[PDB]
């Protein structure tokens, strides 16, 4: 008797878990969080973008109004989703640069269509057609006006439509293709020419091509699409001599975060942020391996199904007289990260030092508020899966996004190193601080006994250790007998 | 008396600034610089570029040859300067990939032209239009060579231009499209037909198509502007029976660092290496955030309107007997970073510590000359701004300029970080260094109070304090009266 | 005598290497190891990825059948390699966009062909020129089927050919544009009329376009080459009058890791994972500077032409008594980075310590093996390199593979100083961390002299100081002898 022993420690847990720093691939720590989201519910959740089910309709089905489409008229939306069971019913058609037609509207969020009155003096207006069945009856694409000779005779056609609004307009408009020459002459009384639509900035031209193309829902026939944007000030003119398929009159073109995304995942009642062809997804976290294609506040797609960061310090086992921190952890100290154990004349005990503990905590939930919770919004974006072989837009739209994910996969593997380096320093760093500051207190009555203990040469009972641990221990009380003991002669 | 205090210690100022580093989201240091440049001067300095202000002149229009453009002839330029207050004055005209031709002309970065006499045996030459008026008489496009019948006949063309030369010739040409067949008849004296312009490796078809479009400056009438580059060995041949627009001669097209760049500030007579639309900037920073269109060598754009970079300690207020570094800072402390204050014999005294703080402003400065003034040059890159709605080429530059700077911002946020990180250690560590070392000569003769400060158990009068300061103390000469000092019985 | 020496250290060479760290510019360290491959062979190794060397061919003369690439017919690649003496040897033509059809095939990665049997009634079949000669006769392309007119009929076709294989059908056809009238009838027995090729989802009109352009290969007439993509259940349907160059089946189409390269660099028997342009590269280094264009395994591009990454310790110059770690290497140290020189009443000796020396190589290897033999694969990408100008489209291309270059040019930048600052780190800590356990395994029996050595104040034999050294020394020995030595007065 007549010394005491004051060991310094931190704890240990039973259930440690691996990650990965700067200095090692693998070590356990004492807790680690997930920061790749890799699940999703399955659903898109119908809050709180508003979400418009496309159903059987494509974006473009909806936009000249097939009649399946009707119910769409007018409507708007963040986030259209379009279904691969969708399909048209109604004349066959192709749209040159249909990907950029899907693009600008849907970009725009916004089927809001005005009509106008065009003068189409001289010709039949609104053709139908068996093959495009509106409540039974043979009907055709709402938004367009499929003109026909009058008595036999199609006059040259030079109509006008200015834009005296203070929005752009976008017009929607087509040429038909007959199948045949009897068709072309039973349709518009005369031989096929050109069709000129012009603005003052603007003009396309655009030849009707007689002939069979392979029977789509029986008709060999085609209506290729175009389209034409006004400017206030700007004037619509529509020069033609048969085979337009005219305008009723216009959308509105928007801007804003409107997309398209293509998806099978049905639309729930439940509020998300982050949206994916998955379903949707928890945005807490800052990486997600879940789908490159997102819409609104969401994770970064990272090509890593898992990143663990340290949110607790290196866990070491417990060596099997009462020892600190070198090469030692405390499985039985569970109401702190580090503290005290002593021997003395009382028994021996344990005490959490609360500030060191408090230390670490802050600074990992420093660095958690900085990850978690802090995803940013993209809206509309490139495509990023394609039906059809193209070559060289395609493969720079595929390039440009594998570059990115691959950047940052990097930065996300790097970033998690280094604060995992960080916190099994900064961890390392309060035990450090703990141990020096208690030498600092005991001066000369103490020697440090190589294992993260203090061997004290004099009588230190329950309320002098609880000195020490509260930073109030007076080193000249006990400095005499410390002394004496420590140099004695044995 | 019989013993002497001696304290560490380190700066600190009034007016500290607050930086982020890996550890914490805000920490005070003693100073910090800027690293985003976020204003500009609003000029575009005319050095040391070679600037060509478009005045009311786009590239295109000064390329074709418009009579308001006829001072821009043959001349060159590094940054082609066109303003929004631009406008045409002659025929109106349509460029299919008008935005290729811009961006081809910009990067050539010149509007050299050859005359040639080509071969137009059998029409009228020199076309003239009221539309397009220069020195108050009817003209044409300078550049371009309307060709009409003559005696009312247009033989077909078949005109050949060979290029002997050793490089490569730019033809910019143009077909015309008549309001009406009056138009077409009076001008080409027969129908209209294609036109077909070709070299052994290329060959271009068009089309001319009578119609009237909207009337700009009381013209119905347009012309298509088409190009043709022409290598060495190679040929150009034009066969036409009408409409035709002819080349004049050809332009060099170089290859080199030059661009253009939209925007309306005012040309300077000052020197600065980065222009943007705003303005110039300076390039010492590293980021900037003024804009993502740049010119030269200029800061890399990014969205944080400001990154401090720690050019100094932590900032840590000064406790209200001398005290030491620990959880304190010296305010009094002004001709050194890091110093010793004593109380001996003599009085309480204070010095600064040259080689701590040197070694500290070294580092600092170090980091500072990789960072400060080390931006590096961009020239013709991507258009990032656009006036029409296009879809998906437009969604892939905006998508790929987004990209980049999110990850540029990213790299930005995580090197301040990072090198405030480092700078705290760094400036940290020479204190901690400067402590161990004063501890290290002391040997046995002094105890450390735990407060940044040494008990010297011996009398050590100014000459003493000194030595330790230079690190001259001889603990041996002094050990006898501190052994007895700090082992005695009280 | 009486005391004993104790001193630690750790190596240094003569003949160090200049590596960058946070901390500094240059700072010489014992070795270390180049992280940019900057060299090929100069050879394309044939092994182990399938080479396909194209000789006098390019992809699309091997496609289309040009008789001197009759070697080519059905052949598969990995990478198709484009030579620059290629040439075209058959009826001049262009591709509308060859830069996407050469893409998709080199992507596709076969030549695999199957002959079709269309009908052909009321044609001739098998044209030939004297401009495409095979074997010493006339002849054509072998993929191609020229149809001219029968008996001076040339009946409307109208031909269909379904696909009712599991598998895509890829269809290369061909429109001849005649130099003269005369061609025109001779071939077709009448005026010229579109072409337009079919299915249900997709329709392609070009117009025949008479006309000379300048002799290639004495021919002044042109084909130009168009395809189309038909999926199982579609249909190929072909209408034309005339000018139709037919196909005479169809080329598999295959998705995979396939591309092609433009390099004159000679195919050697050698096996190499990474290929570039100029010859197949090693991959152990994680970066390179050889070329932008890579295919295989490969490490990635970047700007830096070196960057070298730290393997060894700060080298620091040994002093011209024995001497510890303290601004101070030992040179004479050659079985350890770390280690104990002594003296005592038996001389004076070193001895390496074997832990501390192979936790800093463990660390170090640990890290090499993170960023050697680690390099990711890339297949097809973008092209990288021009022969004409484009504008809008290649500035895109262009500035995509600049920003990634300069993004990963930076993020090496940063991960060679960040490594070799940890480097730095951890060899200091290593030796920071044998001075302080011997520190501690001393207790009051020693002092610290400040030079990185110990005055042990009792005598301490050669067994002693391995003692020490192994970690066995029991302080309480010798604690009477050494107090009394200690705290004698003198
Ligand atoms: C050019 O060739 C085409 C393909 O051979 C051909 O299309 C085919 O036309 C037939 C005849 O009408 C269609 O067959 C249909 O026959 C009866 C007619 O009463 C219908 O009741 C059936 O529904 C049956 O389908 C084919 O469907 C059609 N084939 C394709 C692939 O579309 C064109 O008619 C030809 N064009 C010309 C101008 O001759
Ligand atoms: C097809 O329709 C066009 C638009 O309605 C039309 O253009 C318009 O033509 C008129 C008549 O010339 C122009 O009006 C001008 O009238 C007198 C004529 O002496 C002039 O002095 C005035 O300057 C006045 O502007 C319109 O300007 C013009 N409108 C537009 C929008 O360009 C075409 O003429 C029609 N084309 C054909 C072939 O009939
Ligand atoms: C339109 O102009 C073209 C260029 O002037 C012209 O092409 C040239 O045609 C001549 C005549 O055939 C070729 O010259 C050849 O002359 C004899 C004919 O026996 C040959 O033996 C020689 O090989 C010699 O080359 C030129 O080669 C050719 N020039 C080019 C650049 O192709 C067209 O013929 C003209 N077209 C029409 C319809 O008149
Ligand atoms: C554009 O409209 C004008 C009429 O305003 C058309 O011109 C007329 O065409 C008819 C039949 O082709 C001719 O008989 C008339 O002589 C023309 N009138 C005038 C005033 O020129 C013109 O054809 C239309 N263009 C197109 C491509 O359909
Ligand atoms: C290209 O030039 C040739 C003449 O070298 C044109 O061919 C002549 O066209 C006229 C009028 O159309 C005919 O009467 C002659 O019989 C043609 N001459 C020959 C030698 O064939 C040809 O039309 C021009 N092409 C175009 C598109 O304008
Ligand atoms: C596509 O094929 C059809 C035949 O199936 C062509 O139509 C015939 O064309 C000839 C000559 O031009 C006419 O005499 C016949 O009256 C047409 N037959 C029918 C049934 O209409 C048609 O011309 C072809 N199309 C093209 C562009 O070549
Ligand atoms: C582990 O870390 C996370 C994040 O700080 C925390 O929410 C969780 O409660 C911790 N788990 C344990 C067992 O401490
Ligand atoms: C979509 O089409 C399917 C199959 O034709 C049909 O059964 C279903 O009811 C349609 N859904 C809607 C909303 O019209
Ligand atoms: C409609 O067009 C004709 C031109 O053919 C014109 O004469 C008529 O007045 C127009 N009707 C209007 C403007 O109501
Ligand atoms: C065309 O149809 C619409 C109803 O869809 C009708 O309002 C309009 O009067 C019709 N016009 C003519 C000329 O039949
Ligand atoms: C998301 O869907 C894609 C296909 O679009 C699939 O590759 C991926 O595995 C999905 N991820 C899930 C369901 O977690
Ligand atoms: C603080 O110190 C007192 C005596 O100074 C001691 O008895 C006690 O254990 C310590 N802690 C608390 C919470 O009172
Ligand atoms: C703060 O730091 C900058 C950059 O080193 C320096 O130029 C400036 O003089 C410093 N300011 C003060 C008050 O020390
Ligand atoms: C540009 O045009 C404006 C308005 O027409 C005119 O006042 C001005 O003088 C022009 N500037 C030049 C340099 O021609
Ligand atoms: C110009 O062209 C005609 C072809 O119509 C030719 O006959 C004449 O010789 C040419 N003049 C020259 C080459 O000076
Ligand atoms: C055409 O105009 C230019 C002057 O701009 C002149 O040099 C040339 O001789 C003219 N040619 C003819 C045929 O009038
Ligand atoms: C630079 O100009 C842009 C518009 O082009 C503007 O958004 C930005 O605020 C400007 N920055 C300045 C003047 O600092
Ligand atoms: C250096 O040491 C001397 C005595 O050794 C002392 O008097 C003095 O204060 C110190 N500094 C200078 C600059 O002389
Ligand atoms: C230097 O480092 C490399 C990589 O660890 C190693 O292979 C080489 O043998 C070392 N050279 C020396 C002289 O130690
Ligand atoms: C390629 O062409 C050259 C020059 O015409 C010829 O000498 C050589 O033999 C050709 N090589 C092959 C493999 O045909
Ligand atoms: C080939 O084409 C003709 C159409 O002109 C057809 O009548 C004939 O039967 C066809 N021959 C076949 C299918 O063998
Ligand atoms: C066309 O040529 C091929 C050989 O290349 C032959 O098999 C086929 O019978 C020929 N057909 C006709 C109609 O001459
Ligand atoms: C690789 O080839 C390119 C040209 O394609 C050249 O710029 C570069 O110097 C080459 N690198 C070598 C041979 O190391
Ligand atoms: C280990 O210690 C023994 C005595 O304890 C000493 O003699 C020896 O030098 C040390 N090393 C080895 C390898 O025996």
């Amino acid at each position: 008797n007549s010394t005491a022993t004051l060991c310094l420690g931190h704890h240990a847990v039973p259930n440690g878990t691996i990650v990965k720093t700067i200095t090692n691939d693998q070590i356990e720590v004492t807790n680690a969080t997930e920061l790749v989201q890799s699940s999703s519910t399955g659903g898109i959740c119908d809050s709180p973008h508003q979400i418009l089910d496309g159903e059987n309709c494509t974006l473009i089905d909806a936009l000249l109004g097939d009649p399946q489409c009707d119910g769409f008229q007018n409507k708007k939306w963040d986030l259209f989703v379009e279904r691969s069971k969708a399909y048209s019913n109604c004349y066959p058609y192709d749209v040159p640069d249909y990907a950029s037609l899907r693009s600008l509207v849907a970009s725009s969020g916004t089927l809001e269509f005005n009509n106008e009155s065009f003068n189409w003096t001289g010709v039949t207006q609104n053709g139908t057609s068996s093959a495009c069945k509106r409540k039974s009856n043979n009907s055709f694409f709402s938004r367009l006006n499929w003109l026909t000779h009058l008595k036999f005779k199609y006059p040259a056609l030079n109509v006008t439509m200015p834009n005296n609004e203070k929005f752009d307009k976008l017009y929607i408009w087509g040429v038909h293709h007959p199948g045949t020459d009897n068709d072309q002459i039973f349709l518009y009384a005369q031989a096929s020419g050109r069709i000129t639509v012009s603005t003052k900035r603007s003009q396309q031209t655009v030849i009707p091509n007689i002939g069979s193309r392979p029977r789509v829902r029986n008709i060999p026939s085609r209506i290729s699409i175009y389209w034409t944007i006004v400017k206030p000030g700007d004037i619509l003119l529509i020069n033609s001599t048969g085979n337009l398929i005219a305008p009723r009159g216009y959308f509105k073109i928007r801007s804003g975060k409107s997309s398209i995304m293509r998806s099978d995942a049905p639309i729930g009642k439940c509020n998300s942020e982050c949206i994916t062809p998955n379903g949707s997804i928890p945005n807490d976290k800052p990486f997600q391996n879940v789908n490159r294609i997102t819409y609104g506040a969401c994770p970064r797609y990272v090509k890593q199904n898992t990143l663990k960061l340290a949110t607790g310090m290196r866990n070491v086992p417990e060596k099997q007289a009462i020892a600190g921190f070198i090469e030692n952890g405390w499985e039985g100290m569970v109401d702190g990260w580090y503290g005290f154990r002593h021997q003395n004349s009382e028994g021996i005990g344990q005490a959490a030092d609360l500030k060191s503990t408090q230390a670490a905590i802050n600074q990992i939930n420093g660095k958690l508020n900085r990850l978690i919770g802090k995803t940013n919004e993209k809206f509309h974006q490139i495509e990023k899966e394609f039906s059809e072989v193209e070559g060289r837009i395609q493969d720079l739209e595929k390039y440009v996004e594998d570059t990115k994910i691959d950047l940052w996969s990097y930065n996300a593997e790097l970033l998690v190193a280094l604060e995992n380096q960080h916190t099994i320093d900064l961890t390392d760093s309060e035990m450090n601080k703990l141990f020096e500051r208690t030498k600092k207190q005991l001066r000369e009555n103490a020697e440090d006994m190589g294992n993260g203990c203090f061997k004290i040469y004099h009588k230190c009972d329950n309320a002098c250790i609880g000195s020490i641990r509260n930073g109030t221990y007076d080193h000249d009380v006990y400095r005499d007998e410390a002394l004496n003991n420590r140099f004695q002669i044995k």
